[PDB]
């Protein structure tokens, strides 16, 4: 694989370089754009232009996304600090779309647990929006020591027994200090259409976070990319995985 | 009864010599077929044809099925290293049909428990495919050491407190270095016209994992055989057994 | 047309008499690539080559692709033992690429079966890379007597009921004799790039031997040449033909 | 077409002489075993056999439905009488089976109505079983003078107005002078499996009289010959026909 | 207005002369594929065409649809004859589309009544396909002779009381003599997005016929085009118009 | 193999050469009784003596049935010229009967596409017989010229858009200059009477052409010879290739 200093170096240097078929420098432009008065708080990446780019890049986005996408923010940040002198931006999203394979729902096999996958289906539901701590921040009743956990919107809680500087057992979550960021959750499955006659559809359960909550209704026809996660299913006896599509990228389908 | 080390052996002379009525090699040609570009995985196994060939033997898979059917897949493995020069073929299950008896489900008691049975019935449900955790790794986060769990997907996850290595009370149970497999549960019953007037028919659920799940819908009528599994029901206040059929092999009825 | 005995004379021709607008004999030094070091199991000819030179072989090669090609590597074999004396080589293939049109995955037709097509698609998935039995030894227990069955990568591993020579059935497959190549599936579809609106791209499957395998990525924009096989589907419920792509030459777009 | 007179002739040269591939005089046997102390009601035809005798009168089996089974009935009853010396026998139906042509539910066009079709299905209902007044009798108060009139199970019940003797508007249907048989309405319909992935599968209903009514329970799965009825459907505003199957022969499929 | 000699001379005229912006000579070739092995059973023809063409008359195509249609069917059928010389070509649907307004559900006024309006909406239901009796034909039980009486699929069924040459009261409709199209109720409303918060959406029934029945699915988005008709709702006590959709052309929208 | 120079001399040969084991010149016999009163418009030749005079050529209609039975179709032409001074007969099929190898419907694989098969089954219905434009000949209306372009029964009619001499848009279909035949279609399945307890029948769609329609009716026992052709859906959603026989001789079986 790519080590994550040498990833965000050629991701800056993607994003800088890159031109389409007629010299249009896309990535430089979708930054630039990032200083007007109200701007996005993500850069959608077609997957072929990087990998017509930097090919040994675009395949270990698909092999390590979390590595992948988080080395492409990186860049971007580097990029608008560089090359435009802002450092206020705040996060932006690096959401990869238009990957080669395209699965459908019941093709989703383990072999995708923690990759990136790109599904075509329809939205069956999506849950009411919520907001999700993606930063928990504990504070010690004691020394007034602060300790920063981010979380991921498919795990529990992942909490703080003792402080991590006076050892005492007194610390609460500050509901104040910790980030919280929109949440909603969603279900795609196959269309009967795309099946044969009597065969029952499959679904699977995806997230959405911050600016891409709430971008589709039921009924709606769907090509999200994201990281298959897979976490232990409680409703079962014996240990079997629940799918979960940790979506990066989502647009309906024409 | 017979220890594993001589099953193996009487199970992989069988495989090699078994020829039938007409002389046909049928467990050779089987196994040959494996080498085919894309083959299956799984040899079923005639019954009967192993009864005849080695009596003890077949009466051995009905009284420790368990021992028995891994016993028959170590054999296939040998038998495709030692005669097909071949080591990267993968799991190839050993399924058993055609038994000599055959139970209806209301037949099935607790003599059965841990045997191998053979069972009639009409197909009242399906669940959904999920993937089971059928070889749990647990990781270290300290040493960084690897402990190996499989799974019984009719008991729970069998987790481990502490790290085998270093004593360690912080391991995980690393989601990309477990195996999973398809799962599947279903019921299966007596039909009516099979019972008297009035009387209340009953059911059984079973476990499909693998290359067998998804083989069977609703209102099929279905020969499974399977090891009869019992585990202790927590729906109940008292010490009652909860039937399951492990299934071994299913085909439908003609 | 043209019987395959004339073929190989004519071919064996091209291959030492073509010269090119400089007047090297292209193919004689493609030819000798075949003895360096370690060398090249493949000789690539351009089709307008061929065109240029024999036009009436060159059609040829387009309508009966499976005796052209296989003509044509009796050529190189006989140019080989004739030329260089050297009838130690083995196999080596006559890729034929630069085909005077171009389909796109859409625009394949009925008109193309066992025909050679010149298809141009971006990558959709490959498969794992594995073993295909290319000639099947069947040798007979009895007597002794060796039975030799080819095989098509694209169907199953076709095998020997009886001994043809004392009719006995206690046959094996002897690995040792048999020949094997490596294997590798893929896919390619139209690039969504090149259709209009809401349109669905089309995909095909193909086939790489040998030589030819791990030659490409999912996204790997491709001009492959090869024979359009149709073959009856597996699934036994009114089955019907599928299309594979048995690939002959392959390399990545300009 | 072929004249009531004459098929009773060719049918009843049919059942005496038609012999199978090993000589059985098949038809000359169902017959004889009407005499047995217990008989069947009906006598079921092979339409191949028919076919294979007298072709034209197969056809014509199809095509006027209602006058060849009439025909054929009719020839039955001169064949008990010529041959057995029996009158007293009762109605013996003629149902055959086994027709050139399977369509599926939704196959069932109006260019059937009034054919011999036959339909391969699963029932989805079945009625409770009704006595159906085959033959009304009606008896004038005033002159005591007795009216028959046949009915139709797919047809509403035909009434008399006026006594046809003394032309008297006072007559009712004599209860006991009516004939019953027994009736029984089902319903099939293509299974999902038959079908194309979402799907809406179509339905059919039918008659059962006399008996071969309760010889199906829903899920069976079933092939019904009949001729195909229309009648106006008086649930639409606007004339559409309600289609029902007035079915000759059942048997379930195997 | 314009008399329906001069319509389908006018119309004739249309189909033979008019070309596109390329010079294709668009209806001509759709008629001429009327001559196919496999041919359609209707003309679409994309009123913009119409109306550049002969202008006068693509107007008095909306303002009686009835007339229009009729008219332009009777020109296809006089092409066909007098220049393709077929005569038994059966019934080919002149199906107008692309009008100049698109109507919402919603937009649907009594000002459309007997017009052609073109109609955007989403599928809420659909029937089950049955026949209807497009024409009915009674026959005399006395005399024996034949009255035809086309029908309209949204008015009940058009009866006759006495013969026209006997003045006998003892007709009935007969089953076979008359003919039968396939029909299919649908129901098509604005969707929520394309109105008001809290505004009720309304819908239209809609009759498709022969050629065009189960084309659409619900949740299906369409754009029909279709004479509006209304008939006295037998529901209400007082008079209300009831609205119908006697649909001429659906396609789905993109 | 052959080229079709060379094979209507083999061809003339053989009909004038030919003679039974009583010296006749059975197809110099055949060819005159196509000069009677009312003649033929085919010879069947029997695959067998074609086999014992020209094994060649016999095994040559087999692999290349189109350019077989064409290049004796102008062998029959030239016969007629030349042995009968007759050059105004007309298309004069040749029909090969009595192929080495008979089918069952389920033995057809896609080793038979477009060779010479011959399968025995029952007929299952037959379609309505229509005229099938053989030849199409368009004229254009600008500058006069004809262009000829032949079809075939299993595809649609195919067309010419621009005049080939001036370029111009303006052509239309010459209805007599072009030639149509008879056409019929019909089905042939395996008899369920030839096949196991439960085994679903495969059944095949042929053409009849031009003299040999209304040869059969449904339930016919027969043995057809044909071209076996696959031909791409219609249904533009992901098409796939259905299967044909274009039948070039058919008789009952005996
Ligand atoms: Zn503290
Ligand atoms: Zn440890
Ligand atoms: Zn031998
Ligand atoms: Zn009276
Ligand atoms: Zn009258
Ligand atoms: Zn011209």
């Amino acid at each position: 694989s790519v080590d994550r200093e040498e990833m965000i170096e050629r991701f800056a240097n993607f994003l800088r370089e890159y031109t389409d078929e007629d010299g249009n420098p896309v990535y430089r432009g979708k930054i630039t754009d990032l200083l007007t008065i109200t701007p996005k708080r993500s850069v959608a990446i077609d997957w072929m232009h990087l990998n017509s780019f930097d090919s040994e890049l675009a395949h270990e986005v698909i092999e390590n996304p979390e590595e992948g996408i988080s080395a492409a923010e990186d860049a971007i940040q580097i990029v608008l600090r560089e090359d435009f002198q802002r450092e206020d931006v705040g996060k932006i999203h690096a959401r990869f779309y238009n990957l080669p394979e395209t699965l459908m729902v019941k093709d989703i096999g383990a072999e995708h647990i923690n990759k990136l996958i790109q599904v075509e289906g329809i939205v069956t539901r999506v849950g009411e929006i919520k907001p999700f701590v993606s930063v928990a921040v504990f504070v010690c009743k004691d020394c007034g020591h602060e300790m920063i956990v981010p979380q991921k919107p498919y795990e529990s809680l992942e909490k703080v027994k003792k402080c991590e500087q006076c050892g005492s057992k007194n610390i609460e979550l500050d509901v104040n200090k910790s980030s919280a960021v929109n949440f909603q959750s969603f279900r795609i499955q196959d269309r009967p259409e795309t099946l044969k006659g009597g065969e029952m559809p499959r679904f699977i359960d995806g997230i959405l976070l911050d600016d891409i909550v709430d971008v589709a209704l039921p009924g709606d026809r769907v090509i999200v990319t994201g990281i298959l996660r897979v976490v232990l299913e409680k409703r079962e006896k014996t240990p079997i995985f629940r799918k979960i599509l940790e979506v990066n990228h989502i647009e309906p389908v024409s």
